[PDB]
């Protein structure tokens, strides 16, 4: 299994159950309150860490308690955390989450130390880049210092892998770096701009990716699962049934158990159906990094599918 | 200055401005994050020990760094912490809140270790309460603990404060315990049954509490100040006119500065001046307990009055 190398986001996930959500001026008493590690970045650096990967982790937090905890976590997770930086006079990110009586939430969240992960930094980790096998990152990361390490990683044969989370239009000069882009169906379209409702729409928006030169194309549809396509030729590859508890981290479960899977040189169907059975156990715990499934877990969940 | 004795909830405050109060399934990233000790009670407990009160505070905090760092701080504000228990295995309460760019706000609370605040924990302090010169309360405390500390008082020449906030209905038993009482509008008619616009209305309100037994009654109006009302004879007593920029807490200062003023005993009138004084500094500043100012600047900005 080749390094990977993770840049992104690291938050506090302060989550807090309630019946119902406060009305502006209106103040509300929940029922549930959990802490638990999240962030994109984090998130899905966890889920391949987890899941097997030798993982490397490129980010920041502040100068506070909660971020050496976090730092603390993340270095037990099987993760390298040499390349997590500290920014002095920063908070570390966070994000407050509501989650009413009927299953619906709504995120509120703090960049903090997160916006300091700069070009400069990325450049100190130029080597770490270019000898790994592939680079995974996200949207959560100032889009100049993901820009800059998808260069490097393009000239040293560093795989580039995309999770183009939170959805934003996106340069060619970026997409034209990229090999493997997971965008949801809203992603898809703002990358796209093509709307994707059915399988129809989500073909003829991968081939819009595929044109921008990116090999590998995976559309997460919801419910129906996900389109793989590589260059021009896809099809929809269902998910597992389960009874969700809560969905947030599911699609960075995915996305860090599928690199895991890749770079393990598993071929893309069963590297797909690897990252669904993670995140088909995500969704059955609660907060992010809490539910992310180990690497025995998911063969377990395998084997006795 | 006799003694002060204040029982009430202690909370991490996180608070989030963002451009817009997130849509259901929505998630928004903010501009400005503040961590700040908050809590009626405690916000209470330190607008009345940095105004100058000899203050004990009865509560509670969990078992975690939180819990551990807001005591270390009330500890300075001038509180003798004793009467603060930590609760094993429970979280410090939080209370998590956006402020979006209209300047609204909404606030969702986790009670954590202040839903212990148990009757067995307020008969452990039957001491300190009787030997106080008055006790402090609101209603982010167990009812039966307001309520056991509210008899224990009673008994001993203990006069008793009450902030009724968050508005609710209470039991006769409770109103016949109370010297002081401080609801707002919203809460004068939860308590009465009377809704108050005018100060025709609050007078109403203000004789049936009256005829609960409560001698002072401070309706505090919004805007056109508060209704001082002493077995029947009352009128309105106007605040400072400031420019708010976080309104948070303000009632909390003016209930923590007013008990100081009284139990220094000055005059009615005067103390409610100055409670109006700390308050109006208080709104001018950002956080709950962070705006709270201290017995000096309460003078000056009296004396530049």
């Amino acid at each position: 299994a080749g390094s990977l190398v993770v840049l992104g986001s690291i938050n506090a996930d302060h989550i807090l159950n309630l019946q119902s959500f406060p009305t502006p001026g209106e103040t509300v008493t929940g029922n549930h309150y959990q802490v638990a590690f999240g962030g994109k970045g984090a998130n899905q650096a966890v889920a391949a860490g987890r899941s097997g990967a030798n993982i490397a982790f490129i980010a920041c937090t502040g100068d506070d308690s909660i971020g050496e905890s976090v730092r603390q976590q993340l270095a037990t997770d099987n993760i390298d955390i040499t390349p997590v930086s500290v920014i002095k006079g920063e908070s570390t990110g966070v994000a407050l989450i509501f989650v009413n009586g009927e299953g619906e939430n709504v995120i509120g969240i703090h960049a903090g130390a997160n916006a300091a992960l700069s070009p400069a930094l990325v450049e100190a980790q130029r080597e770490r880049i270019a000898n790994a096998s592939a680079l995974l990152m996200q949207l959560e990361s100032p889009l100049e210092s993901v820009m800059a390490a998808a260069k490097i990683a393009h000239q040293n044969k560093t795989i580039v892998a995309l999770n183009p989370a939170p959805a934003r239009e996106l340069p060619d000069e970026l997409l034209a770096l990229v090999d493997i882009i997971t965008p949801n169906e809203t992603e898809a379209e703002k990358l796209t701009g093509i709307r994707v409702e059915n399988d129809e729409d989500a073909a003829k928006a991968a081939q819009v990716l595929h044109e921008k030169g990116i090999r590998t194309v995976l559309i997460t549809l919801g419910s129906r699962g996900v389109w793989a396509s590589v260059n021009g030729e896809g099809q929809r590859v269902p998910g597992f049934r389960v009874q969700a508890v809560d969905t947030i981290a599911a699609g960075d479960t995915f996305n860090g158990a599928l690199i895991t899977a890749l770079l393990e040189e598993k071929p893309l169907p069963e590297a797909i159906r690897f990252a669904h059975a993670a995140a088909a156990i995500a969704v059955t715990r609660k907060g992010a990094q809490p539910s992310v499934p180990w690497r025995e877990e998911i063969d377990a969940f395998l084997d006795r599918q």
